[PDB]
């Protein structure tokens, strides 16, 4: 198959995090086979089908755990498989992808800006809002309720090992928010002065568990502790469908040099192993609301989600295999 | 007051935590008294009473948090004290600072030493143990246990913002101990294969409460929540004697560019503000055995510890105060 | 607008609480609306509509707590406006009105009973029920018990400030039923004794959230902590759709002068401020079941309840609204 | 009037618990029925019709607990009254109540199939799983876990007091997975060591309560403790329509001979009773997921299985009254 | 035989609570023992002696559940009864039983002040503390603390059926602390802004339970649930002995009339019965720290106070029987 | 040695069961020393030191687990060791293990009756009882508080594998009390009916949890959820020295052959173990009280019985060691 570097440029960044966050990821890969499609040079259909599934898999096989992946490449490809299969020619199978694609982003910027939305109805005047590792989804709750007039204060969690709470500081800063950053290890020491904690997922499953930055579910135990309300800001291609049939979530593990650079870990004795979980599970317990871009849900309402926007696919294949 | 160089370094270096750790801060400031004493040209018995009382405030108002510190200079300076208004000569009242610091030094090395032979027959073949900070009593408990046989695992938590649990892993893994390092937002992803969790402690107060590095309180929830024992490895004289008349321990807040690097925080936006507390409380709910070098306790019983040891002196001004 | 003097009088014996009970005061707005439609003057259509519309908002503006009241006012408006922006005539939209409007009580009516029934089926000889306030549906769910031939006590909580209670001990005495009053602080001291916990609903919210007098989520607390059933009793239009969407339900504050009477609090120091909660939020965890008309759900299922019943008109503006 | 004698033999059999299982139970009566309309010498459809109504009240009075008899009883008598009632001839309703009577059973052999495939995704290589009584649908769970070759093992409990872990031991033994067999009350003792709890179930309710040999509830609360998942193994048949409508669901008390053999038991003084329910309820807070032929659900979604499939009959009679 | 009308005057308004409270009631039986020794026409030892033990008797008989009363009692009978069996002449004995009574009211009021003070040093500036009921020792903790310059507010709540927090609210608006006056069954509602409980105790057993005033075991509930310390201020002659042996505490059972006046009372109708505990019990899981004038102890410290303080009297009657 | 035949039959009958019961294992132990020395045919004090030793050695070898019996061993021991040492002469030495062990045997008695009175106390006319294996020191309890008239009731579990529950429901029985006996599986299930659950001790740890017969743990968790009184009646020689430095209490693992009888385990597949704890670990946080013959103490208090009693013995060596 004849792959675009584009593709392969956005697997790369995708591996290694210059891209990042969940519903951006998606995006991505999205946007990879949009321009797989535009660029190709196939003459026949099922030369562009044939690119479009390589594509797909390539993309596919970057990173586990955030589903959002998956369900846009999903999105694309459901309507591209179904397009070729009815005999669709050459510039119509490519337009479907085009479009379909085009669909997915737009659709996912329209769905952060209602989350955005209807969560900021929960913030309150006065509220301290402690939030986990770097969610646009979460910042859109934050940022909005801050545009209705809310005075709030956010505490922005450092989120090792990526110090992804530094790119929340300054961006919630950026639009005015007063913001206090504290290392994660001090979640429970502020959680008594908090008042709402509101959060992102990667993966929300069947049964209600939310899969999310490492350290998600510290957070979300100590506030359920303190009766602080957990809110989870999370489009519905956040939610996980093979789960519904069994499947569990892989965690994905990072490179150690993460945790400790290189030059520095190479002189540690060998009896020393770092390990790099990039994510934990929240029980659905520990979770009070998903905020979804259709409304307030409990976590055990996460199954319809899946049985209404899902469960019909599962009797298939994923679109991209042979 | 002809306070010596030595008394204003170790003041200086407990400050900036090139000396650390509860115990051995301790342990420095009784050496302070001692070297004071050794070295006072002081002629009169008065003379030389005046440079320890000072000596002895400056030692004191360093850092709050840890009472191993104000015990150490209380154990020297009950002593001093007596010796002074009972009449005591110049030569005299010189040796019994020097005796009683030395006491005090032994006696802390032999109690830490003693935690690990207490503690190391709670800890079990194969055990996986969690760990926090770097605590010479919990790290006592670990290496003993390693030298009995006991094939264990020790998992070692980051210890934001200092990194302490990088002087931890070198160190234990040094003895020969398998170590796993990790961040600390990840103590409850790998709590569910922890079989015990391993802390020292600061301060532990009247009702039972520990107060230690910050995070201490996330680790001992989540081990709670997963029937995993917490023990606390510490020292008699980590337990805090105000707290008995209602005093309550404060919590040092220290400088922010020991989480963000003064090079990185002078560009951040003015409407960010880091905090950065050294220590957080752990209830006594979640604390299963205080391990000291009496025996094993209950949480509940260090009000005895501190009732029997430290009650009698609650009658009196501080034996540095004028 | 020529508004009629019942609905006048039927806004100000909702906001005294001279009329009061979430589904009765349901049914007085439907009958509000229902006297405005008969004896209007109008000659026009949109005239009587205009009317129906002001009558709605003066409804509305009375006590914003119990959804009841809303739900009761869009009954009968989102059919009288189809109506009217159908091309109904006057007398057409008149029926519209009070046919609606009946439709609306008898369901109530028809609702309470049914619910009565289907609780009652979980009451078993023997029981001590205790209930809370003064709910027709939870005194349906223990009156067809009883009528059954079940051997029940219920302990009635006085249900200050307004002494709801009261109203209780004697409907419940009137039908045969042995009673018990206890003032509210008494209800952990006789949760060990009690079988079951019935209480009605004001709101319940999309994330299974109860909102009842001040004082229920105590009461729920306590029986969970005993393990005593929680049993809410609920018609279906005590769902609040508004909560699907992010909103928050206001928590009626009334006057402070129902707590401590006017002549004894003018005589009281500036310094005291009296706070008078009408209801309180009792979260989904305390709650065991809710019975509505349609049967019995757990309280993380009233979010299937609205999106079924209610979702629909979320789209739309309030069916009284410019 | 005329009933064979393999009706009589599969109730005295159910009944003795010769047959037992909820599933193997309503199998064998859906089975009764099947023999029932074969060899019934009726001449006219009424005549065939009176036999299976009484038929299937024999069978239903049984043995209350399970649901998943009624439910075989109503998948076959639904089918069968609606074709006595639509004027079917003789040999038609002698067709479809052996037909409808045949697919129950292979839907049922097709459900714990299925439920065996869902849920061995669920169980990880090494995992250490507690089990309860014998269970069909849960003992696919694990056989299925080990043919996908994750090396597992099975604590079996004892399940006094008829001994059916012997039966699930052996079982699970000759299938080549290893068992440590333990008695009901060292359940805690080993869920320290446990990955996973998988049991099934009898009746599921409304609210999502499980109903399950006495003792499941005892496991379940303990594994809550612990957080150790519990996954309920559990057919759609298992799911109790009447509790959508507030039945209380009977447990069944079993001659006290079960407990102490008659011999015994003869001997004892009259102030001794034996108490020996057969089932208790495990309240949802204790399950994490319920496995299903139609997927993972969370307990709370018990409902929607309960209204998509079984509500529509609740406006009906019993397809067997007359 | 011949007692002081002040004794039996003192006993009526125990009795029918003109003086209320756990410890005033003590300093009043003191008071009145003191007087029948001071007006006593007694020529003999014996029949002074008697006189004391008659009366001891009476004021024993008023109210069951504080034990602070007959610890009084005890207090002075214990002394009295040692002089008159050691063989003390008329005036002798007198003023045993004056100055013994002396001893125990300036005792009392000396414990109250230092609670205060001990009690002072946990509350912290800007602390929201919830109280219930009337207790001097909670009120000298808030008092103390806001003499030191604390900026505190106390929500204050009612408590039926007495309304004892009336007292309450006026008594800390005149110190200058501002108050908030809540129903009882609001507690829950508000334990979210509130950082501190503060309650007295009328007996406080061998286990670690608090004996208070009813709806107190409904507060404290609360309070653990949110995490907001519950603190009891209680003197060392709350400490119940008896409960040492296996004793239960007797709960007050109050007249109906205090709940329901007379007037409106007799108009009910005979099937309904008000129940009015004056008391319930806290456990000791629910309590985080009791204040004594000793010191802070955890609640199962309670034992040790026991046992120091009155095990010894345990061998012996009661020091006014015969 | 000559060790008489006493001591070898004694030492089998604890081993095989024969003697159970942590109390009457000690008094018998005590028993066996104090029959060597009455028989033995030394001549010399080294000769009956040297037997009584090896007595020792040979009793404290039976079973590890309940402490009673080398408590038993060491009130002996110690006497005869301190007697020996000083230089008694033969029969001074004799008569000093025979009066040593009729001391214990007396107070083992006395203690047991006395645990019956103080805990009859806390039970309450028309209690439900339950307890679990059997406890002489438990039945004390329950046999005490029927001969104060009490009309109680006694929930029997059976106490799998031995079935003890039967000697304890026949025990009962036969004092004339009501029994209800059940498997240990119904523990939950009629833990609702229950007001008090009284079990017995083997060890009790200095942090303060209870080693007690198998399934113990799951009734007091049980009961926990429930809020049923946990009281554990026992003797201060249960409680267990060494754990004070930091001992583990070993678990004994009984034979397979008391689960599965020999004739039908050796038929059972060899991938099935059964595994047989004969005692499992309760967790102070769900014991209410302690029952000693000194008085009621909460758990947590255990460490002031073994500090009082047992802490001096700690540096020294066991009493019948070399
Ligand atoms: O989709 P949005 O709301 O932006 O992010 C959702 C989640 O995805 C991110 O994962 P990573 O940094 O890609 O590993 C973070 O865990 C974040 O909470
Ligand atoms: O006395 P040891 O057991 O060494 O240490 C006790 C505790 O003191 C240290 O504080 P810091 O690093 O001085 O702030 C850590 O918090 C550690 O757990
Ligand atoms: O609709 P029904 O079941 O009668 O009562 C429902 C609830 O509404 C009432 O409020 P209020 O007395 O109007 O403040 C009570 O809170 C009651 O529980
Ligand atoms: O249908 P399957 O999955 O086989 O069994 C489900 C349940 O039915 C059995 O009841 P009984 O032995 O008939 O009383 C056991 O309780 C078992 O868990
Ligand atoms: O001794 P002080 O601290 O004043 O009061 C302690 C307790 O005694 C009172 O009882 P009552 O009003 O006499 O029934 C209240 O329960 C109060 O909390
Ligand atoms: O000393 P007493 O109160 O009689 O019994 C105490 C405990 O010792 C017994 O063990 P075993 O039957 O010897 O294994 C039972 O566990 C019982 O509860
Ligand atoms: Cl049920
Ligand atoms: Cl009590
Ligand atoms: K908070
Ligand atoms: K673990
Ligand atoms: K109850
Ligand atoms: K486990
Ligand atoms: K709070
Ligand atoms: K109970």
């Amino acid at each position: 198959a004849m792959i675009v570097k584009e593709v392969y440029e956005t697997a790369e960044k995708i591996k290694s995090m210059e891209i990042r966050g969940a519903g951006r990821i998606a995006r991505a890969a999205a946007q990879a086979l949009m321009i797989q499609a535009e660029k190709s040079k196939a003459k026949e259909p099922e030369e562009l089908w044939n690119e479009l599934k390589v594509a797909s898999k390539i993309l596919y096989n970057t990173r586990p755990t955030a589903v959002s992946l998956p369900n846009a490449l999903r999105y694309v490809m459901h309507r591209v498989k179904a397009a070729y299969l009815g005999g669709a020619d050459l510039e119509t199978l490519r337009f479907t992808a085009i479009n379909s694609a085009k669909e997915f982003i737009y659709n996912s910027e329209k769905a952060i800006e209602r989350i955005g939305e209807i969560g900021a109805k929960r913030i309150e005047d006065g509220d301290i809002i402690m939030t986990h590792s770097h969610s646009k989804a979460a910042i859109s709750v934050m940022k909005k309720a801050f545009e209705q007039g809310k005075n709030i204060k956010v505490i922005v969690t450092e989120t090792r090992p990526k110090w992804q709470g530094k790119i929340t500081a300054k961006e919630l800063a950026s639009y005015g928010i007063p913001v206090i950053y504290i290392v994660d290890s001090a979640a429970r020491h502020y959680m008594k002065m908090t008042d709402k904690v509101v959060m992102g997922a990667d993966s929300i499953t069947a049964n209600g568990a939310v899969i999310n930055k490492i350290g998600t579910s510290l957070i979300a135990l100590t506030a359920k502790e303190h009766r602080v309300w957990v809110m989870i800001a999370a489009e519905t291609y956040k939610f996980h469908p093979a789960t519904m049939l069994g499947q569990l979530v892989e965690i994905e593990m990072r490179d150690p040099t993460e945790v400790i650079p290189e030059e520095e870990l190479r002189t540690w004795p060998k009896n020393i192993e770092v390990w790099n979980p990039a994510f934990d599970v929240t029980p659905p317990e520990y979770i009070d609301v998903i905020i979804t871009e259709r409304g307030i849900i409990p976590p055990y309402a996460a199954i319809d989600i899946l049985k209404e926007e899902f469960g019909w696919a599962l009797k298939y294949k994923e679109p991209w295999e042979d």
